[PDB]
């Protein structure tokens, strides 16, 4: 679920801005997506964004109001190191999956601030 995406990216990147999950960065990072990301970090994110497309493809999940973000799902944090949990259910693991990957590329990607809040309808 977003709540747990959160925390797992704190978990990658402990020195994250609580205030970040006011703003959208680049042209995927943000509910929807445009055009083609503009750096690193912003292919992680549309990474993630189609990564939850083929998670609401799966035949034999279907989300509370079709949004994957619902599905809570159970991980641990040790150390920085994210960890799904086998118990997840086949939909969970996808998308506790899914958090993890882009967790983990998000703490490799640099932070670009000249991307931060773009202007998508113009640059995406
Ligand atoms: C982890 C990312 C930032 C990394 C960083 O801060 N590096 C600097 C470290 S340091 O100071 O030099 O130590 C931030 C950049 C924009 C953020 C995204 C945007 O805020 C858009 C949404 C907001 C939602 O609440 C959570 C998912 C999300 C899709 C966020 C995931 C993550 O928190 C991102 C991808
Ligand atoms: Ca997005
Ligand atoms: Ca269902
Ligand atoms: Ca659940
Ligand atoms: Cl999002
Ligand atoms: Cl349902
Ligand atoms: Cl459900």
């Amino acid at each position: 679920a977003l709540w747990q995406f959160r925390s797992m990216i704190k978990c990658a990147i402990p020195g994250s801005h609580p205030l970040m999950d006011f703003n959208n960065y680049g042209c995927y990072c943000g509910l929807g997506g445009s055009g083609t990301p503009v750096d690193e970090l912003d292919r992680c994110c549309e990474t993630h964004d189609n990564c939850y497309r083929d998670a609401k493809n799966l035949d034999s999940c279907k989300f509370l109001v079709d949004n994957p973000y619902t599905e809570s799902y159970s991980y641990s944090c040790s150390n920085t190191e994210i960890t799904c949990n086998s118990k997840n259910n086949a939909c969970e693991a996808f998308i506790c999956n899914c958090d993890r990957n882009a967790a983990i590329c998000f703490s490799k990607a640099p932070y670009n601030k000249e991307h931060k809040n773009l202007d998508t309808k113009k640059y995406c």
